[PDB]
């Protein structure tokens, strides 16, 4: 248990439109930034069309998810760690609450 700040060192090729986080256990994952989606398993791709919803728009359940409508892709989903996740796992695509 710790702010999130853990950051990563994960999988071989982490996609381009992806961001890997190491989390506080020690696991080694990687996820799709926010307003992508996933493409051929292992690859992220731009969403452009994201909803809350596909695990919470592309956030962390400790990210507070809002589903919006902006000109990007990252502003659509907004993605909120709360107090005890001081920080987020790339752009709060995941967040740690045991800081």
């Amino acid at each position: 248990g710790v702010d999130p700040k853990h950051v990563c060192v994960d999988t071989r090729d982490i996609p381009k439109n992806a961001g890997c986080f190491r989390d506080d256990d020690g696991t080694e994952e990687w996820r799709c930034l926010l307003g992508y989606k996933k493409g051929e398993g292992n690859t992220c791709v731009e969403n452009n069309n994201p909803t809350c919803d596909i695990n919470n728009g592309g956030c962390d359940p400790t990210a507070s998810c809002q589903n919006a409508e902006s000109t990007e892709n990252s502003k659509k989903i907004i993605c909120t760690c709360k107090e005890p996740t001081p920080n987020a796992y790339y752009e709060g695509v995941f967040c740690s609450s045991s800081s």
